[PDB]
DNA sequence: AACACGCCTAGACTCCTCA
DNA sequence: GAGGCGTG
DNA sequence: TTTGAGGAGTCTT
C-alpha cells in the first residue's frame, strides 16, 4: 500500500470503530464506506488519488498513475460500478464540458459555430457559447456533442460518496489539532506513525445529530474562507464574509443544540459551531483593526468579553487588545482604566497578557494625562550580556554564535531547542500521568498525541492528586531517580507521536539523562508544574538555549537576542520564574 | 537606545496551460 | 500565535 | 506567432 492509501485507511478505521461518531451517518452513507472496503487495492488507490484532487471533470489523457496500473480503464470501471466515479455519459451540463476543454480546442470549436471573436480568451468563448446554446437549443445540442467529442474520455468523483469521506476526515481532524490553524504532514506520515497507548473512554456526545455536524462543518468552511481572504490581503472580502458569519451566527443563537454545547466541558466545547463563529469574531476584530475601524473593533471585543461560554482562553488576548485600541487609537483613557481593571481582575487572563495589562497600568499611574484619576495601584530583574559577530564565524545564526561563546566560557554541552527542551523533559517525566486512565472524554479515538484537556485548566484539576504526588517526588529526586524515569519513558515510548515530546531534540537518551541530572529536582518540578497547570499560557516564552558544563554540572538557561528584538512578556516571566526555582538565567545580546 | 505599535508571514517544488 | 522588519 | 505567472498536482519506504 502506498503512503496516500495507508494514511486514508488509518483515518477510516479510527473513525468507524467510534460507535458514537458513527451515529452521525445514515445507513446509506455507512453502505458507501462498506462499498469502499469491497473495492480492490487498485480501486481504493485510484479513488484516493482522485479524492485528493480538485472536485472537477478530469480527462483520462491527464490521468497517469504508474504505481496503480499501466491503463486505469478497468480500475475506473470498478469505481464506476461501485458508484464512486462518473464517466463521459454522465457529463451533460454544457458549462462543465467547455471548462474541461483547452484554449485551442475552444478556438477551433468557435470557428465551426461562427462566434464573433474566435481568438478571444477562454472565459469570453465559454460565456459566448452558453448565450448561443441558450438562445437556440438546436445549436446548443451540437456544441455539447462537438465539445464532448473534443473532450474525449473524461471522469469525475461523485459528490455523494466524497461528502461521506469529507465528514470522516472532519471527525478525525478534530483530535489532531492541538493549536488553532487530508493535511500534507498527516497524508504523508500518518500510515507510519505509532501513537501512545491509552484507554478510549467517551461519556459525552460532542454533536447532537448529523444536522449539528453540518452546521459546525459550514462554520469551519466560513472560518477557512475568512483566513484565506486575510492571508491574500483581500480585507474587504474578509469583512463581508465575517459579516455573513455574524448574520449566520445571529440566526442560529436560539437553536436548542447550543444549550447542549454550553454544558460540554471546555476541552470538548472547542468542537462546537458556536466556538467556530466566536473564532470568526476574533478574526473580525483583526480585520476591523487592519481597516482602521477601531470604534467598530472595540464593540466586537466588548461583545466577545461580555460572555464566558466560548473561547475563555482568548480573553487574555481580547482584554490586552481592547486596552490597546481604547488607549492608543480612540484615546479614551477613562474606558482604558476600566478595561485594564476588569482585565487584571479576570482569572482567565495569564502570563503575557496579564503582564502587558499591568505594564499599561504603570505607564498610566506615571503619566501627567491621568493625574485627574485616582492612585491606579511585577517581574524580577535578569542579567543581560553582550557578545559580537560580523552573521558569520561560515554563515551562522544568532543562537549558534552564542553557543560558541558559552563553549569558550566553559559550557562544552549545549542545546538550542527553545520550548521543545523543557516540553520533551515534561513529556518524558510525566508520560504515564499524561496518558493515565480514568478521565472521561479525553481519549476518544486511537490516533491522539495528547488527552483533549491537556491545554485546559481541566488537565491538572482532573489529575490533581497524581500530579502533586509526582511533582513532589521529582522535587526530592536524586539524579539516579531522574535518569531512571527519563530512561523508562524513552525505552517504552521512543518514536510514539506525543505532542509534548520531540524525540530528535536530544542527540541520545544519555544527553537527556545528563541534562535532568544538571537541572535537578526542584527546577524540573517547577517547570513541569507550570506546563501541567497551564500549558495554554506557559507553552511559549521558554529561553532559546540550555548550556551546561559536563564536569561541574553548572548550567545557564539563555534567551539569545539579535540587534532588534526585546523580551516578549512571556519570555521575561519565564526568566523570572526559572530564577525563583534557583537556575542562572541570562539574556545573551548580539551586535555587529 | 529603547520602546510600543502595525504589518506580513503561511511548505517546497515541478510542470504546463493560456492570458 | 510567534517571529521578523519598519515606523514614530 | 512568444512567453512566464499562476494553479493543480505531488510528497515516504
Ligand atoms: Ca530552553
Ligand atoms: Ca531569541
Ligand atoms: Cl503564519
Amino acid at each position: 500500500h502506498p503512503y496516500y492509501l495507508r494514511s486514508f485507511l488509518v483515518v477510516l478505521k479510527t473513525v468507524l470503530e467510534n460507535e458514537d461518531d458513527m451515529l452521525l451517518f445514515d445507513e446509506q452513507e455507512k453502505g458507501i464506506v462498506t462499498k469502499f472496503y469491497q473495492l480492490s487495492a487498485t480501486g481504493q488507490k485510484l479513488y484516493v488519488r482522485l479524492f485528493q484532487r480538485k472536485l472537477s471533470w478530469i480527462k483520462m489523457t491527464k490521468l497517469e498513475y504508474e504505481e496503480i496500473a499501466l491503463d486505469l480503464t478497468p480500475v475506473i470501471e470498478e469505481l464506476t460500478n461501485a458508484g464512486f466515479l462518473q464517466t463521459e455519459s454522465e457529463l451533460q451540463e454544457l458549462s462543465e464540458v467547455l471548462e474541461l476543454l483547452s484554449a485551442p480546442e475552444l478556438k477551433s470549436l468557435a470557428k465551426t459555430f461562427h462566434l464573433v471573436n474566435p481568438n478571444g480568451q477562454k472565459q469570453q468563448l465559454v460565456d459566448a457559447f452558453l448565450k448561443l446554446a441558450k438562445q437556440h437549443s438546436v445549436i446548443g445540442a451540437v456544441i455539447l456533442k462537438r465539445a464532448k467529442a473534443l473532450a474525449g474520455q473524461s471522469v469525475r468523483i461523485c459528490k455523494g460518496p466524497r461528502a461521506v469521506f469529507s465528514r470522516i476526515l472532519l471527525l478525525f481532524s478534530l483530535t489532531d489539532s492541538m493549536e488553532d490553524e487530508l493535511s500534507t504532514v498527516l497524508l504523508v506520515n500518518l500510515g507510519r506513525m505509532e501513537f501512545p497507548s491509552y484507554t478510549i473512554n467517551r461519556k459525552t456526545h460532542i454533536f447532537q445529530d448529523r444536522d449539528d455536524l453540518i452546521r459546525y462543518a459550514a462554520a469551519t468552511h466560513m472560518l477557512s474562507d475568512i483566513s484565506s481572504a486575510m492571508a491574500n490581503g483581500n480585507w474587504e472580502e474578509a469583512k463581508e464574509l465575517a459579516q455573513c458569519a455574524k448574520r449566520d451566527w445571529n440566526r442560529l443563537k436560539n437553536h436548542p443544540s447550543l444549550r447542549c454545547h454550553e454544558d460540554l466541558p471546555l476541552f470538548l466545547r472547542c468542537f462546537t459551531v458556536g466556538w467556530i463563529y466566536t473564532r470568526i469574531l476574533s478574526r473580525f476584530v483583526e480585520i476591523l483593526q487592519r481597516l482602521h475601524m477601531y470604534e467598530e473593533a472595540v464593540r466586537e471585543l466588548e461583545s466577545l468579553l461580555s460572555q464566558r461560554i466560548y473561547c475563555p482562553d482568548s480573553r487574555g488576548r481580547w482584554w490586552d487588545r481592547l486596552a490597546l485600541n481604547l488607549h492608543q487609537h480612540l484615546k479614551r483613557l477613562e474606558p482604558t482604566i476600566k478595561c485594564i481593571t476588569e482585565g487584571l481582575a479576570d482569572p482567565e487572563v495569564r502570563t503575557g497578557h496579564r503582564l502587558s495589562l499591568y505594564q499599561r497600568a504603570v505607564r498610566l499611574r506615571e503619566s501627567p494625562s491621568c493625574k485627574k484619576f485616582k492612585h491606579l495601584f511585577a517581574v524580577q530583574d535578569v542579567k543581560h550580556v553582550t557578545i559580537t559577530g560580523r552573521f558569520v564565524m561560515v554563515l551562522c545564526s544568532v543562537e549558534e554564535l552564542a553557543l560558541a561563546h558559552y563553549r569558550r566560557s566553559g559550557f562544552d554541552q549545549g542545546i538550542h531547542g527553545e520550548g521543545s527542551t523543557f516540553s520533551t523533559l515534561y513529556g518524558l517525566l510525566l508520560w504515564d500521568i499524561i496518558f493515565m486512565d480514568g478521565i472521561p472524554d479525553v481519549f476518544r479515538n486511537a490516533c491522539q498525541a495528547f488527552p483533549l484537556d491537556l491545554c485546559t485548566d481541566s488537565f491538572f484539576t482532573s489529575r490533581r492528586p497524581a500530579l502533586e504526588a509526582r511533582l513532589q517526588l521529582i522535587h526530592d529526586a536524586p539524579e539516579e531517580s531522574l535518569r531512571a524515569w527519563v530512561a523508562a519513558t524513552w525505552h517504552e515510548q521512543e518514536g510514539r507521536v506525543a505532542s509534548l515530546v520531540s524525540w530528535d531534540r536530544f542527540t541520545s537518551l544519555q544527553q537527556a539523562q545528563d541534562l535532568v541530572s544538571c537541572l535537578g529536582g526542584p527546577v524540573l518540578s517547577g517547570v513541569c508544574r507550570h506546563l501541567a497547570a497551564d500549558f495554554r499560557h506557559c507553552r511559549g516564552g521558554l529561553p532559546d538555549l540550555v548550556v551546561w558544563n559536563s564536569q561541574s554540572r553548572h548550567f545557564k538557561l539563555v534567551e539569545v537576542k539579535g540587534p532588534n528584538d526585546r523580551l516578549s512578556h512571556k519570555q521575561m516571566i519565564w526568566l523570572a520564574e526559572l530564577q525563583k526555582l534557583g537556575a542562572e538565567v541570562e539574556v545573551c545580546h548580539v551586535v555587529a
